[PDB]
């Protein structure tokens, strides 16, 4: 089963609600708990990092560094979360709202899978990773938004600036749908 915590984003009923629609079981995890009740469970498939203001203000954002034994996909803030857990560093540059992101042939294959090579997808530049940590590698980059989707070659670690959570993010929810499918997949 995959499970999904919230940093501080209000917008995670939008993972949970979207998984639903797709048919794959999950539940929600505030963070006010402990990190052993997400530790608890290393049977998991897959995690879901909902978005939030910062990560620097809770604890358990450390538990998600040492949780990458599994495939977690952050969003928000979550792709913001890896890079200070690997040394990097994040600011702002666009806090507009209404603006395009355009991504030319990139993908992983994996999680982009059903998306063609250049096609044009919603994006708010407010935050992005400025540093260039090293083990990490952009599966996806936009004409604006370079960094609209960030994997780890070390481990099993994925990360987007981008909320594919909503609807209107174009050619978002396929990268929703393809992972939290991919490790959605559970036994009877």
């Amino acid at each position: 089963m995959i499970v999904i915590l919230d940093n501080g984003g209000q917008y995670v009923h939008r993972i949970h609600r979207s998984l639903k629609y797709i048919g794959v079981s999950s539940k929600i995890v505030p963070n006010t708990t402990p990190l052993e009740e997400i530790e608890s469970n290393k049977e998991v498939k897959g995690i879901i990092l909902s978005g939030g203001p910062d990560i620097e203000k809770a604890k358990n954002c450390i538990d998600i560094a040492l949780n990458a034994k599994l495939p977690i996909l952050g969003i928000c803030l979550g792709h913001q979360l890896i890079a200070l857990a690997y040394g990097g560093e994040v600011g702002r540059a666009e806090a507009e709202e209404y603006a395009l992101t355009k991504v030319y042939v990139d993908k992983e294959n994996d999680l982009f899978k059903n998306v063609p090579r250049e096609f044009n997808a919603w994006a708010s530049h407010k935050d992005e990773v400025k540093k260039v940590p090293e083990g990490f590698e952009i599966l996806a980059h936009s004409d604006i938004c370079q960094v609209e989707a960030m994997k780890h070659k070390t481990k099993p670690i994925y990360g987007v600036q981008f909320h594919p959570e909503v609807a209107h993010t174009e050619y978002g929810n396929e990268i929703l749908k393809n992972f939290c499918k991919v490790c959605g997949y559970k036994f009877e």
